[PDB]
């Protein structure tokens, strides 16, 4: 709606924008997380043109313009080369053709530039902006060229961080457009100069001064796009507030699709500085340019600024379905006992990828002096780490046939119980947000899906952003009020729609029309349901590749770790001695048969599995679901079927969750394990607590999964009733033979 | 050749020194009507008596967003300023031994040609005033 001016209206499907998802495996989003972007510097004079590229788009301009302007600055690239070539930074100081440069020469050449510069450089800029003049100088000198890498070395640098700005994607999305075009990503060489350079015998001021007019150049590259980027700011800050109508006839194609965001609407309400600030320099303030087009409507044609930031915005943004997205959501809908016309549970189920297992290599260790960090050299695969593998279909099963038989009075008790703190369920089950139903995520769980954020419904209940979205993705228009939430429409005939007591005191409800400011009302309780979820949650490259690992040697924190397996001593029983003592140093089972009881002590040989003089390196899993948020999902859902009372359910999920940790290390020395006799349960017994105990003795020393939660399933397992402790030992038994 | 070379120059190029508004719906508005603050203004005092007018003048959105213009220096024959000073000499001249016709008639045409070029080149800016028609077009010259 547009009549003359600007005025309220409803779509049923308004849009908040989120990233546009790449594969680029250079950023992290929200959803899906980047631990770590794998770099290289030197191997040879393209390889450093890869990486300088993406240099180009990781790191930030403050970081990236301070380096420009310190090669701008001949005085301090003269002592980059001058302390490159052992030469002294002074207008009679002479090189060679022959001098050949490691990039060992050309770093320790920049630091000596950095330290005599004078200016100040935070931990952060002095490190990225030291790989961006190291990968300029290793191009001069390629093209000159002395360059001649000693070897390839690979680092890790850290991607993009789009973690916060689910809010504003669209500030984020221009700057990062603009970076593509930088001056870092492709030098522009002037080729009579060079040859000044390839010449014998050159002196070094002949260095300084080309690589200070290409930096030079590079500033100037770059004054133009801190300038068409500020362009394209000074668009978006005239979207808003010709959208809250502060400035007067336009319903570009563009323009439409952002009155009915719900973010850049909330954004833009009162105007937003950070894209004000662009209009200080060409009118200025904003305010000063906002009496222009008011006069005016009483230095035009000013429909190409929307244009510009349009390309930039939509390449990096999609919008979403309160359209698409209507996943990637099961939306499963579940009515109580009183079947019509008003239902009990909404199930959402966000699904990813995880990984089952992970590879594990023989290293053996380079020295460094850092403590600091490690090098190793993986050689050979020599395992593959086995998890849990467990299935999450299941555990919502049992849980679907609770809420089914949950009476209409009942839940709206639940409910209560829950709003008042209570979380039986732990944050598997919650108040369905303002809507007196409740919902069953599964991510709150898993990526951080769902967090919540409490600006976007009216009122007081804080509401996750891919609920929001994912709802009024369902919605047929949307109405805009001006320094108001959106208000939704859903029209869809005839009877599939209820009228129920359910939703939020501001929906107006009749069958087939739904009209309120807060979407999830969508699910309360217009018949909306979707089989299987829309988009899979991908990971690029979940591990570090140790692909090139032949060729080359790795620099790692966290993201590789190595064994430190504790060897046994090898005596016939010199082993039972210790391992008895219950206090003693290799890893152990150690359980107390549920046979009536004695302690059992075994010790567990992870020289054998891992092989015999090998320290496993194994990378570090960036999962989006980790075995870790996804046993405490099943045993927050077993719990919470513990009571409301479904021993029936909630004991063959455990049994299942069971059969999973016992048996993937089960079996993997027969006079060793006391105390036992040859029974045949107390035997089968066995079989079960190692096959966990030794999972967990790997998870220790392979940072596959955290202990803590191992042992958190083993207590359950403790408890399990005795009976059952013997049916899944027997399938472990009869399985390992085979 | 300017894009093969630098340029050293004493007075013979000028670069633009431009005040930069404050960027603000109306942080503007609070600085213009004070007649003693610090941007350009237009600031005339209506005919049609006859209140004090004062409007913010926009060089950033006419020079461009970001950019400082060098602007030659011209070494005239026949100067606007030595020109202009003879029009008016003429006009005063005439204006006794008296030609009202004839002197109000060129002051006209040289009024005409001083106020055309800039003009029209921000509604709720300029203060103060009300949706007069000429209180309106008489900014319209005193702008321009």
């Amino acid at each position: 709606d547009t009549a003359k001016g600007v005025i309220p209206f409803s779509t049923s499907g308004a849009t908040w924008a989120v990233p546009r998802l790449s594969e680029d495996g250079i950023t992290s989003h929200f959803l899906r997380r980047r631990g770590y972007v794998t770099m290289t510097q030197g191997g040879s004079r393209d390889q450093n043109a890869a990486v300088r590229k993406i240099l180009s788009l990781i790191i930030a301009y403050d970081i990236q313009t301070q380096a420009c302007f310190f090669i701008s600055n001949e005085e301090s690239m003269r002592i980059t080369m001058a302390e490159t070539m052992g030469v002294k930074d002074r207008p009679n100081a002479r090189t060679n053709s022959w001098a050949e440069v490691s990039d060992s020469d050309i770093n320790r050449g920049i630091a000596k530039a950095l330290k005599e510069g004078n200016l100040t450089l935070d931990e952060n800029q002095k490190d990225g902006f030291m790989k961006l003049v190291h990968a300029f100088v290793a191009d001069i000198l390629a093209q000159s060229g002395h360059y001649k890498p000693v070897t390839s070395v690979t680092y890790f640098s850290a991607p993009i961080d789009m973690e916060s700005d689910y809010l504003d994607p669209f500030s984020i999305a221009i700057i990062r457009d603009v970076l593509d075009d930088s001056p870092f990503s492709e030098l522009r060489y002037d080729a009579r100069a060079m040859s000044e350079l390839e010449d014998r015998d050159v002196p070094i001021t002949r260095f300084s001064r080309v690589m200070a007019q290409m930096g030079n150049a590079m500033v100037r590259n770059i004054m133009v796009l801190n300038e068409a980027a500020q362009r394209k700011l000074r668009g978006l800050a005239v979207v808003g507030e010709i959208v809250h109508g502060r400035v007067r006839y336009l319903n570009d194609s563009f323009i439409q699709t952002l009155r009915s965001n719900i973010n850049f609407h909330l954004l833009t309400r009162t105007t937003p500085e950070r894209w004000a600030q662009s209009w200080i320099q060409a009118f200025g303030s904003l305010k000063g340019w906002v009496d222009a087009i008011n006069g005016i409507a009483d230095l035009s044609d000013l429909t190409p600024l929307i244009r510009d930031a349009a390309t930039s915005v939509e390449k990096f943004v999609t919008f979403a379905p309160l359209s698409f997205y209507q996943g990637l959501g099961s939306v499963t809908q579940i009515r109580a006992l009183d079947s019509s016309t008003n239902l009990a549970a909404v199930i959402v189920r966000y699904a990813a990828k995880e990984i089952n297992l992970i590879p594990a290599y023989q290293s053996f260790q380079v020295p460094t002096v850092d403590v600091g960090v490690k090098k190793t050299a993986i050689m050979d695969q020599r395992l593959s780490l086995q998890l849990p593998e467990f299935s999450e279909d299941q555990f919502f099963g049992m849980l679907e046939q609770r809420m089914q038989n949950m009476s209409d009075s009942e839940v709206a008790e639940l409910v209560d119980r829950i709003a008042k703190g209570e979380t039986p369920f732990g944050d598997v089950v919650k108040q369905l947000p303002g809507t007196s139903t409740l919902l069953v995520t599964n991510g709150y769980y898993m990526g951080g899906l769902l967090t919540n954020e409490d600006k976007i419904i009216p009122g007081d209940a804080s509401v996750p952003a891919l609920l929001y979205m994912q709802a009024a993705s369902f919605a047929s228009s949307v109405r805009f009020p001006p320094g108001e939430y959106p208000v939704f429409h859903h029209e869809s005939s005839n009877g599939d729609v209820r009228l129920t007591d359910q939703v939020s005191a501001d929906a107006q409800l009749s069958h087939s029309a739904v009209e309120t400011a807060n979407p999830l009302n969508f699910l309360v309780a217009c018949n909306v349901s979707v089989h299987t979820p829309s988009i899979a949650i991908d990971i690029i490259e979940p591990m570090p590749d140790l692909t090139r690992r032949g060729t080359t040697e790795y620099v790692h924190k966290g993201e590789i770790k190595v064994a430190a397996i504790p060897s046994l001593p090898p005596k016939s029983a010199d082993r039972k001695a210790q391992v008895s003592r219950e206090t003693a140093k290799f890893e152990r089972v150690l359980y107390k048969a549920r046979k009536g009881g004695a302690q059992v002590a075994a010790p567990i040989d992870l020289e054998s599995l891992f092989g015999i003089a090998v320290n496993l390196a194994v990378p570090t899993v960036k999962h989006v679901y980790s075995p870790d948020s996804k046993t405490k999902l099943a045993l927050d859902i077993i719990k919470g079927l513990e009571s409301d009372g479904d021993k029936a359910a909630a004991t063959r999920l455990l049994m299942t969750l069971a059969r999973a940790y016992t048996g993937t290390y089960s079996s993997l020395d027969e006079i060793t394990g006391i105390a036992a006799q040859p029974s045949d349960v107390a035997m089968q017994e066995f079989a079960l607590q190692s096959g966990v105990q030794t999972l967990k003795a790997v998870a220790k020393h392979t940072g596959i999964m955290e202990v803590a939660t191992i042992e958190m399933v083993e207590e359950k397992v403790r408890s399990l009733d005795d009976n059952r402790f013997y049916e899944i030992a027997a399938e472990v038994v009869l399985r390992a033979l085979k």
